[PDB]
């Protein structure tokens, strides 16, 4: 039962991911609010491209009567759910003086959480082995975002007042918080010099975020692109697109976990993530095709299964870069690359699906990366020999 802890936590740090992102989209896309600045809430996560340049001074000194008196999750989650109850009940549409008041606080206050639960329970009581620990978390992460997001919609589209769905996810909170009461001015700067200590510190820089730049474009405005002008035709049925899609994932992430042992052909990388163009294919199949009966729902479980596959294979391979006696701290700068291509690629992308429409965004926008995916193949002349 030991690991039982960390699917519980999970949901604490896996669900504020989705409400400033796809479902605040979705919440803009039902109503009009224009086309652009539906996607313009992509620099709202801006606080998941800093989270290293301040990762170790928020722990080691936690004097007891500011933090630590209490988990620091606590310090953490209890003041997430104040921001998050408060985002959805202020003004829908007339009004939006909120695109900041609760969209960066919200990131900032993640983004706080899941450095703390990286740092002061992750390696600290792993037991050891963090293989089979670690992959437990990604399990009760994509469960979250699995709960929020598409299936969480669901209910709110039936249901009258979309405030109520904010209830349901503060509500939400209120099972992790009862079940966690059951479960340094030079910091900063110092742990940064090992990581360009390397001869390949920038070739593995520009890998980490190109290889993942044409994945972030498949997730950027599905959600307005099939409501908006497109045979998807409802809202309610969103669960058919933005439900299936994490299951799938979060299966296809289950059978990467394994297949990684399995791995036979030391390529690994290269061919459980190269298919991940030709999966957004999927979509832009449909781009061309009418609302039918079950056409939208073929690429939903097709596009996101092999991202998803891809998933477990891209964190183990982060992981293994960084496990030195910096440990986690230096871990957090490795997931601040990550996200920077799909924190900053709405704004851009949304430019380029206003003057050539939907089509061609989908057919060469999104095939941009699969280059990049052949760089790595150069990159992989320094990965083979560790
Ligand atoms: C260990 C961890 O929590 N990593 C990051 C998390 O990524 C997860 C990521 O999920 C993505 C967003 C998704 O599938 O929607 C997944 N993929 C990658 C590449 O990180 C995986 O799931 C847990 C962790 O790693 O998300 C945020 C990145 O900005 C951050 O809060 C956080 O650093």
């Amino acid at each position: 039962p030991k690991s039982a802890i960390l699917l519980i936590l999970g949901f604490a740090s896996g669900l504020p991911l989705a409400l400033t992102s796809g479902t605040l989209q979705a919440w803009m896309t039902v109503e009009n609010i224009d086309l652009k600045t539906i996607g313009f809430f992509s620099l709202v996560g801006q606080a998941y491209v800093f989270k290293f340049l301040w990762s170790p001074v928020m722990d080691r000194y936690t004097p007891p009567f500011l933090g630590r008196r209490r988990g620091w999750l606590v310090t953490t989650q209890i003041l997430l759910l104040i921001a998050i109850a408060a985002m959805g009940f202020l003004e829908p549409g007339t009004q939006l003086r909120w695109m900041a008041a609760l969209a960066v606080v919200i990131a900032f206050c993640s983004a706080s959480q899941d450095i703390v639960f990286d740092a002061w329970k992750t390696d600290v009581l792993p037991a050891e082995e963090r293989g089979t620990g670690a992959a437990i978390s990604v399990l009760g992460y994509r469960l979250g975002m699995l709960v929020s997001g598409g299936l969480a919609l669901w209910m709110a589209d039936k249901w009258l007042g979309w405030q109520g769905m904010y209830w349901l996810m503060a509500a939400l909170l209120v099972p992790c918080i009862i079940a966690t009461l059951l479960a340094l001015e030079q910091a900063v700067v110092a742990p940064l010099r090992d990581f360009f200590g390397r001869n390949n510190a920038w070739l593995i820089l520009l890998l980490i975020v190109l290889y993942k730049l044409g994945d972030a474009f498949a997730m950027s405005l599905t959600t307005t692109f099939l409501i908006r002008g497109v045979g998807f035709d409802a809202g309610e049925v969103g669960m058919v697109n933005k439900t299936l899609g994490l299951i799938a994932t979060i299966i296809g992430a289950l059978y990467g976990g394994v297949l990684m042992q399995r791995l036979s052909l030391f390529r690994a990388l290269l061919i459980f993530g190269i298919l991940q163009g030709v999966s957004n294919a999927g979509y832009w199949l449909l781009s061309i095709t009418d609302k039918h009966l079950m056409s939208m729902a073929v690429a939903v479980f097709f596009e996101n299964l092999c991202g998803g596959m891809g998933t477990a294979a891209f964190v183990a391979l982060l992981m293994t870069l960084c496990n030195k006696s910096f440990s986690a701290t230096q871990f957090a700068l490795l997931s601040a690359l990550s996200a920077v291509g799909r924190v900053y690629v709405g704004p851009i992308a949304g430019w380029f699906v206003e003057a050539h429409g939907w089509p061609t965004f989908y057919l060469f926008s999104v095939f941009a990366a699969v280059p990049g995916i052949l760089l790595l193949l150069i990159c992989r002349k320094t990965l083979e020999y560790t």
